[PDB]
């Protein structure tokens, strides 16, 4: 497809806010799973970032984590709904409540491969990491981003589609900083920097239904 936008396909929930807690990895994992379930089952169910934050044991709570291992947790343990286990903006006791969704596994996209990244984005939402520690990235408002990136991949986000404006290819990037950041919470990042713009293609991964 020349363009993809899952937000226009009834499978992407509204932008959320992680607050200060470094739980971006939980928001990225949840967003990828939420859309996958919407694609595969035609069912919209909001899932719990809080369960991953409190219960996923390879990660660092509010100091960062792994959406890849979050996928493995969901495949192995299931995941409850956001209604049952809401986000409290900090890590708490790990509750194992009634689960609403599983996955079968997850796959990693080889580093720097935007062609394979695009092929997967054409089918579902993908979890990625970007270099967010920069004034330009934090204060991005609109347009296809052409500012400076952070020094290192440090912020887990999602790619929810792709397109073009004026011949400029872009990825549609879902962040968890609320709707006041970027284009109502999203960023259009150049598509096709080695590793992708702000390293978007360095560590891409996606859940397998």
């Amino acid at each position: 497809p020349n363009s993809v936008d899952w937000r226009e396909k009834d499978v992407v929930f509204p932008i959320r806010n992680q607050g200060q807690c470094g739980s971006c990895w939980t928001f990225s994992a949840v967003a990828s799973i939420e859309t996958l379930i919407g694609i595969k089952e035609d069912r919209m169910i909001a899932l719990s970032e809080q369960e991953l934050l409190d219960c996923e044991r390879t990660s660092y709570g509010c100091k960062g984590g792994y959406y890849t291992d979050a996928f493995a947790y969901v495949a192995k343990k299931g995941l409850t709904s956001r209604e049952k286990y809401p986000y409290i903006f900090q890590q708490g006791q790990c509750y194992q409540k009634e689960k609403v969704v599983k996955i079968s596994g997850y796959r990693r996209i080889p580093k720097n491969d935007e062609k394979k990244l695009q092929s997967v984005v054409a089918q579902q939402v993908v979890s990625v990491g970007v270099k967010s520690k920069s004034r330009d990235f934090q204060h991005y408002r609109s347009g296809v981003f052409s500012g400076a990136c952070g020094p290192r991949v440090d912020h887990a986000v999602n790619i929810v589609g792709y397109g073009s404006e004026g011949g400029v290819n872009y990825w549609i990037v879902r962040n968890s900083w609320g709707t006041n950041w970027g284009e109502n919470g999203y960023m259009r990042i150049p598509r096709n920097q080695s590793g992708g713009y702000c390293g978007i293609a360095v560590q891409a991964a996606y859940p397998v239904y």
